[PDB]
RNA sequence: AUUUUACCAAUUAAGAAGAAUAUUAUAAUAAUGGGUGUCUUAUAUUUUAAAUAAAUAUUUAAAUUCCGUGUAGUAAAUUUAUUAU
């Protein structure tokens, strides 16, 4: 398995791509990584301010 | 009458489009694989899968550990955006 094996296939750097993975990421991993931006740490939820 | 010894020296101003829709970076608005001298016929032209990836991340702490390979929303569709004869 290529993922396994920590084989760097990416498209950009020898035209491969692992068939495991999505061909759509609607957000990266960073993305999802960042947690602030996704829980209510500090950051106003309802902009509405009726 | 006859006849001028042997050897030794040096590179510089360029005659005429015989040099530009040029070379490199730079545009954050396009995009179904560009192919001209092409020019029916689709049983014969099908690439999809929750993972680090043509999508790429503002700090020195603590911390697992026999050389600590390491830092969080900054604004919630908010303007760091892969652009372009």
């Amino acid at each position: 398995t290529p993922m396994m094996l920590n084989i760097q296939n990416m498209m950009w750097w020898n035209g491969k791509r692992n068939l495991y993975r999505a061909t759509y990421r609607e957000k990266t991993w960073y993305e999802i990584s960042r947690t602030g931006a996704f829980t209510k740490g500090r950051r106003p939820v309802m902009r509405q301010k009726y």
